[PDB]
């Protein structure tokens, strides 16, 4: 029935790269996949080790991937990422090196699978646990989730250890195991080994159990997905952001749940319930006037025209100033704000080979735009024209000299206007993302 | 802060009866209720020790206790109930009789108090857990609860042991505590001694964890309760029923979200996820012409009318045939249904001391009842007047020789018809519940 659960998960996949290491769970899974492949013809398949670390077999165990899948046909990708200096020690350095190096590794369209099981999905939900998280988090691992653009399949997602051996064994499969038994002051270590184990005593059928917990932790939360949809689909914007207003009567709960799901959308990491907490009570009932932030890692939650915004933080520029002395060539912009240039062709007057050209983010006294008959302040120009405050300060203003040419895809000043109708268009570019 | 605690929860509370077992935690709520009934005055206390089993200082325990409450002018019930048959042990056996004995010894508006804290929180999730419950399941315990009538308060659910000896200790209060290690065998012990520790080791405050978790699932259960009102509101008969056909459209999560709530109504013991799922499945789309049935312990559901009833099952009686040589007395019916009785003043004509008569459940031939011109048979008659299934066979039939008279509460044959005015009234006595 291994086989038959297999195609049915794979059966939107076409090209697969499985995370092999040397053992059982993936030589059984990877196994399985050559056993699958010489089903459907035309079905690729690749495998792919990640040496890590300095392992006493390290090097060993790469050797045995190499043979493994040339005795079966696999192409195999052996990435040799290093990387450890006393912080996280292997259950997060290395975790995020491996998925990185998957993450390289592989190409558009191709499928990445991966042979956690049974024993992992009570690892998972334990470590959830001991984190005291809720319902969300307790659902622990998804069969189908997604990863670098595409997806992350895990088959062996509910099969037993048991299982495994019984399979890996009725086949004549060779694979490694070392337990690696000091590593056991790194948390999914100590839970396999002592906790996990203990717990098998008198309940032999624990780790099924936990799964079957997780497993209606999801089924709950879906059954809100399905309750909040209307809810969502009311205050969650076409841009992407929270409407403010709508929520003000909804209880605690009921905004969590919203917030949290919303969060879901921009693909975030998963919020802790308190920071769900201080979203609603610090930044959506804070005073607009006040600028309102919750800084969540790299990413920062604000509100702005009654409405709750994700996005990507980017430290300030006011008192940056990037002279421009070849603006024939482009200039990259400080921290990672992308390059600017002047273009042919536009609405904004040349600068003159005599004058100093400049990049700022902040520009004083009364200014006067095009399509304005009046001369309001630049924080006066920014708020009629909805530049959100956080682009207030990391927004390209051309300067000639002291004067204010144009803020970047936003207005053009009127002592900046061309002249004639020839001019110059002044274009802002940003990195990927 | 643990009195501040105590009053907050005690507001709604006169009178209350502690679960006062020699030990810290019932040693600590109750100096602490002590310290509380000075502070209001009118405020009876009263604790109950419950000697149960064949300990070694199960006497000694009684003792202790007996001076403590003395000690401190506290009036002492101390109920010995004794039960024990190599079936469920200590973590089942006992704690029935205890809740029996609670149960037994409780006044009327007195709520009972018990010292249950964190550690036991961490214990009711893992074996929630190891049993593969969902959120509801997980959910643990609850600070306030219905038990016999009233209300079981929980004040010291969120304290840490260690808040707990430290105030047992500050006011060097005296209490005894026997770990009994053999009874490792039974599951809660297994925990608090084994596992638990083992957890406290690398996460020091595992246990404070779960108790958090288990508040975040409640919170989604809730969260649940306030989302589904009016599902459960329309679906939910005025009799105690549920609607089937408003539900066929909904979704296995909805209704089973709903089923469950609505088992609760019934304040019926928590359904198996699995048994939600048979109850519609084989229940509500069953055909009520093959009278559909699930067996739930003492209870059953069924379906009758389009709608699911929660009811205490009942073992039939139609092949029954209950002799009443001495009508001028009541008559003691089978299977606990009740007793029954001919009062002098009804529309139904006495029975001649000549004739024998007699209590049946069932009745051949075409039968002819007041109100109606025609005579249909016993099941077609049930039927027309709205008689559940389970009662078709569990309602007292008069029979006088091989006559029908009538059935209690529902209908009068004909035959049976006081000739004059007078006659007598077939009256149909049950039990306390």
């Amino acid at each position: 029935s291994m086989t038959l659960t297999l195609n049915r998960q794979l059966l939107t996949s076409r090209q697969i790269l499985v995370a092999f290491s040397g053992g059982l769970d993936s030589t059984v899974l990877l196994h399985q996949l050559v056993q699958w492949r010489t089903e459907n013809p035309g079905v690729a398949l690749r495998a792919i080790h990640v040496h890590h670390g300095l392992s006493a077999n390290a090097d060993a165990w790469v050797t045995h991937c190499e043979n493994v899948c040339q005795q079966w046909q696999v192409p195999l990708v052996v990435e040799r990422v290093q990387l450890a200096q006393e912080g996280l020690g292997i259950e997060a350095q290395a975790r995020q090196a491996r998925y990185q190096a998957f993450a390289r590794t592989l190409l558009p369209g191709e499928v990445l699978v991966t042979a956690q099981h049974l024993d992992d999905q009570c690892e998972t939900f334990l470590l959830a646990l001991k984190r005291g998280s809720g319902p969300a988090g307790l659902s622990a691992m998804a069969e189908v989730s997604e990863f670098a653009g595409t997806r992350l399949i895990r088959p062996l997602l509910a099969r037993t250890r048991g299982e495994l051996v019984q399979w890996a064994r009725q086949y004549d499969l060779r694979w490694i195991e070392d337990e690696s038994n000091q590593d056991d002051s790194y948390d999914r270590n100590f839970l396999r080994l002592r906790v996990v184990p203990l717990l098998q005593q008198r309940w032999p059928h624990f780790a099924e159990a936990t799964a079957r917990s997780a497993a209606l932790c999801a089924e709950q939360e879906s059954l809100l997905d399905e309750l909040l949809a209307d809810d969502l689909a009311h205050c969650q914007s076409p841009q992407g952001t929270l409407q403010i207003v709508p929520m003000l009567a909804m209880s605690d709960a009921r905004r969590a749940a919203i917030i949290r799901r919303w969060l879901a959308g921009q693909n975030a990491p998963m919020p802790s319930r308190d920071a769900l907490v201080r979203i609603w009570q610090e930044v959506a009932l804070a005073r607009e006037d006040a600028s309102p932030c919750l800084r969540l890692g790299a990413f920062e939650i604000r509100r702005y025209q009654s409405q709750l915004w994700w996005i990507k933080s980017v430290t300030g520029q006011s008192e940056n100033i990037v002279p421009w002395q070849t603006w024939l060539q482009p200039l990259e912009l400080p921290a990672g704000l992308g390059s600017v240039q002047l273009n042919a062709g536009g609405d904004i007057r040349p600068p003159r080979a005599d004058e100093a050209v400049s990049v700022r983010f902040k520009a004083p006294g009364l200014l006067h735009i095009v399509g304005r008959n009046g001369g309001r302040k630049l924080k006066k120009i920014w708020q009629e024209l909805g530049v959100p405050p956080w682009l207030r300060d990391t927004t390209p203003l051309l300067f000639y000299g002291e004067t204010l040419i144009a803020a970047a895809g936003v207005f053009v000043t009127q002592e900046g206007v061309a002249e004639g109708e020839n001019g110059v268009s002044f274009v802002w570019q940003k990195t990927l993302s």
